[PDB]
């Protein structure tokens, strides 16, 4: 299971680092997409993009590096790739899962849960977990609102692979 990181700021002020373990032992294709989008090694990826939809007591969503609003993103494999499996569940805060627009629409957008989102089980592919920096996730959450609109611009200023 690779480890990756996101460094995040709010209106240009650093919030800190989120470290994520990707469950490549369960969803290796989904993990590999996210890993490569963190490193940028395919020529596109998360660096410079935002947490565009942040809803307290729900989740923090990011990864739309094409349209910055929840309508875009793409995978390293092409526009979409299928739901690899639904083996892992949305068991609590800190779960990392793929955003989608219905079956088999995984691209780049992802979310970090701030509550157990069990109503998403079987609908979104869970593929990793926060290992370090859950406090940074809670900081991101604090910059959200009910509609999802953020009170500050939340930017992934750097990201990459740790192991
Ligand atoms: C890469 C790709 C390729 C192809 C292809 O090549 O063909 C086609 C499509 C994609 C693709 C496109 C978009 C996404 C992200 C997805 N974009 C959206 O859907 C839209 C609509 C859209 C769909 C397709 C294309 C353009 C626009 C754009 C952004 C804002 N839109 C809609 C939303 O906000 C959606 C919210 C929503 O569905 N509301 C339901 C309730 C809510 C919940 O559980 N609420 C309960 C809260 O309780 C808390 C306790 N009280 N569920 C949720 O939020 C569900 C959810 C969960 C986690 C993360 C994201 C989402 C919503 N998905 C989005 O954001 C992803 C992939």
């Amino acid at each position: 299971n690779p480890l990756v990181y996101l460094d995040v700021d709010a209106n240009g002020k650093p919030l800190g680092r989120v470290v994520l373990e990707l469950k490549a032992d369960v969803v290796p294709k989904t993990a590999e997409n996210f890993r490569a989008l963190c490193t940028g090694e395919k020529g596109f990826g998360y660096k410079g993009s935002t947490f565009h939809r942040v809803i307290p007591s729900f989740m923090c969503q990011a990864g739309d590096f094409t349209n910055h609003n929840g309508t875009g993103g793409k995978s390293i494999y092409g526009s979409r790739f299928p739901d690899e499996n639904f083996t892992l569940k949305h068991v609590g805060p800190g779960v990392l899962s793929m955003a989608n627009a219905g079956p088999n629409t995984n691209g780049s957008q992802f979310f970090i849960c701030t509550i157990k989102t069990d109503w998403l089980d079987g609908k979104h592919v869970v593929f990793g977990h926060v290992i370090e920096g859950m406090d940074v996730v809670k900081k991101i959450e604090s910059f959200g609102s009910k509609s999802g609109r953020t009170s500050k611009k939340i930017v992934i200023t750097d990201c990459g692979q740790l192991s």
